[PDB]
């Protein structure tokens, strides 16, 4: 199977957090593709992905919370090709926050909304990433398993 993991990340947890889950992957036998979404374009990313794994920090904002490089591709996610498509979303923040990991929900539920099935639920990382390595590693497994 092909995996396509795409992360916005501006202190580097979230991304320590894909590359973690990409070696899970990767060592279970996936052909993985993981982009920082920065780089990425939106029309037609998700076509040929059995699995698409979406992740991105959250930062207190009143209007649009997600980091930076994610909120192109999160306000075209319609033209992504995410119907019918498996995915999964992830993403580090802080419990001190009203909203932790509030950039988790709101990809979840747009995506929801444009049909995508969402096959497990969203990994949410209190603090450092590095310390939380076990929970990263079995909801990887896990989604692995929902496949
Ligand atoms: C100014 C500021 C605002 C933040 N706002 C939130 C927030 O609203 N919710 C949350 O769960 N974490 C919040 N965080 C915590 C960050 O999301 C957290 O530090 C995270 O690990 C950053 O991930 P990244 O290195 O992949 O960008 C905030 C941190 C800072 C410094």
């Amino acid at each position: 199977p092909k995996a396509l993991i795409v992360y916005g990340s501006t202190t580097g947890n979230t991304e320590y957090t894909a590359e973690t889950i990409a070696r899970e992957l990767a060592d279970a036998g996936y052909e993985v593709d993981s982009r920082d979404a920065a780089s990425v374009e939106a029309g037609g990313l998700f076509e040929g992905f059995d699995l698409v794994l979406l992740g991105c920090s959250t930062w207190a904002d009143d209007s649009i919370e997600l980091q930076d490089d994610f909120i192109p591709l999160f306000d075209s996610l319609e033209e992504t090709g995410a119907q019918g498509r498996k995915v999964a979303c992830f993403g580090c923040g802080d419990s001190s926050y009203e909203y932790f990991c509030g950039a988790v929900d709101a990809i979840e539920e747009k995506l929801k909304n444009l049909g995508a099935e969402i096959v497990q639920d969203g990994l949410r990382i209190d603090g450092d990433p590095r310390a939380a390595r076990d929970d990263i590693v079995g909801w990887a497994h896990d989604v692995r398993g929902a496949i």
